[PDB]
């Protein structure tokens, strides 16, 4: 449930 908002952060981070 709460277990992809974690990498979500961190996988926008870098997507910029």
């Amino acid at each position: 449930g709460a277990a992809l908002q974690i990498p979500f952060a961190m996988q926008m981070a870098y997507r910029f």
